[PDB]
């Protein structure tokens, strides 16, 4: 539930209606263009428990639970979770109030955590934001719960922002007047309840910044589990700031130069070792925000490039950064769709495939970080450190002086030459035996310190004590 406690986890994201079915199905028909839902269930999720389970991952992030307004809009169905009109009611389509019991309850029987996504600042209507009717929300049934009228036209004003309603004249979204202990007072109750009876660990909050900053310390104090708010802002001064009044955001400031560096061979590894310091400087516990290169809500990586080379670099950067892992379904599989909804494609039809190449790495660079942990209690709370950088290659080093994983990324792609990359400043003895834990090859320290890193293929590599793997199952 604790703050201290999430620093050790990693996430799968997962779009519950597009995850697993109930009839375990692979070939289902699940059109993108559509927008319908194509039928995935929590009972699915429970089902294909393994499959997660099996890539490292200690816990799921699943899409909002509250039941939805019932239309099919002319932008499609509410299968993503985002327009509820009745809070203390589930979304019929995923399962039963028993069925979200039974997964919490798988997880939990696995040593698993169950994040769930919650939505506060607006509901969800079929029509102009002129016609509403507001009695069919439950419970903020009057206009009077709600901000009036307006659509934010211009997001560099603030107070418009997180005053006017998102959405438009086809499907429009009741904001919610939060400013009134009424509003308030339902809201920070109903989510106590609900993290009550589910037993869930964690909430992701949807659209932070749209609700003023008041409202989320007493949100926070409420739910009484770990909070991470997602602030659609790149810029650390704008986004780092809610860690005051709320657990974690989610890493967009590293977002951005992230994917910028690993999305082409000419990627600029100056701006993510620069990003990577800020964030590190300025936001309250760089520990505590979740590393992400995909998500429902941005283009998939490998629209961008279908090199696995630089998709094999960014998912061990996002492992090993600081923070939480978070991995969206789909991008172990290499999915590629474009913006949304092209970005919301259903895990099933990949077959779910555990020999895949993404899913290998995951799994192996998934395994190292799970290890470090249980050896070096200060590996969570050591703060990532690029030392290293030069065109085509970072490297960072985290984990306590002795017992520290170096990592090396590089973004020449699947072509990248063989050279033999000289590094130092990884701060490991003279002639120590190092296990490079990606290809399970040992290299061994310089004598000078330096370490004569083997680099190929535009391949990631992962640097750590050969002697600290032992009762280990790393690389037999
Ligand atoms: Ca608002
Ligand atoms: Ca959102």
């Amino acid at each position: 539930a604790t703050p201290a406690d999430w620093r050790s986890q990693s996430i799968y994201f997962l779009l519950t209606d597009r995850f697993a079915r109930t009839d375990g199905s692979t070939t289902a028909t699940c059109n993108t263009a559509d927008q319908k839902y194509c039928g995935g269930t929590w009972q699915g999720i429970i089902d294909k428990l393994d499959y997660i389970q099996g890539m490292g991952f200690t816990a799921i992030w699943i899409t909002p639970v509250t039941a939805q307004l019932p239309q099919t809009t002319a932008y499609g169905d509410a299968y993503h979770g985002y327009w509820q009109q009745d809070i203390y009611s589930l979304n019929e389509n995923y399962g039963t109030a028993d069925d979200l019991k039974a997964l919490s309850s798988a997880l939990h029987e696995r040593g698993m955590y169950l994040m769930v996504d919650v939505v506060a600042n607006h509901m969800g209507y079929d029509g102009a934001g002129s016609s509403v009717d507001y009695s069919v929300f439950k419970p903020f049934s009057s206009q009077d719960y709600f901000h009036p009228f307006c659509f934010i036209q211009n997001y560099e004003d603030q107070t418009q922002v997180e005053d006017c309603w998102l959405g438009d004249n086809t499907v429009s979204l009741p904001d919610l007047d939060t400013t009134k202990d009424v509003v308030k007072n339902e809201w920070y109750d109903w989510v106590g309840s609900l993290v009550s009876n589910y037993s869930i660990d964690g909430l992701r909050i949807d659209t932070v910044k749209h609700v003023q900053k008041d409202f989320w310390p007493g949100y926070n104090k409420a739910a009484g589990v770990y909070c991470i708010g997602e602030v659609l802002d790149g810029d650390p001064a704008y986004t780092c700031p809610y860690q005051n009044v709320m657990d974690g955001v989610l890493n967009y400031p590293i977002y951005y130069p992230l994917l910028n560096a690993f999305k082409s061979t000419s990627g600029s590894m100056d701006d993510l070792y620069n990003m990577i310091n800020t964030v590190k400087s300025d936001c309250p516990d760089s520990t505590l925000l979740g590393t992400f290169v995909e998500n429902h809500d941005n283009p998939r990586f490998a629209s961008y490039t279908n090199d696995i080379a630089l998709a094999k670099n960014v998912a061990a950067f996002i492992i090993l950064n600081d923070g939480i892992p978070i991995i969206y379904a789909g991008q172990e599989q290499h999915y590629a769709g474009g913006n949304d909804p092209a970005n919301r494609e259903a895990t099933w039809l990949s077959g779910y495939p555990t020999d895949s190449e993404l899913y290998k790495l995951i799994a192996s660079a998934n395994a190292i970080r799970n290890y470090a942990i249980s050896k070096d209690t200060g590996f969570v709370t050591y703060k990532n450190w690029p030392i290293y950088k030069d065109d085509t290659t970072i490297a960072m080093r985290k984990g306590t002086d002795g017992s520290q994983i170096v990592t090396i990324l590089s973004n020449k792609g699947a072509s990248g030459d063989s050279y033999t990359l000289s590094l130092s400043g990884a701060g490991y003895t003279a002639g120590q035996q190092l296990t490079e834990v990606i290809g399970c090859t040992t290299v061994t320290v310089g004598s000078d310190g330096n370490v004569p890193v083997p680099m190929a293929g535009g391949l990631p590599r992962v640097l750590y004590p050969t002697e600290k793997l032992a009762g280990s199952k790393i690389c037999s």
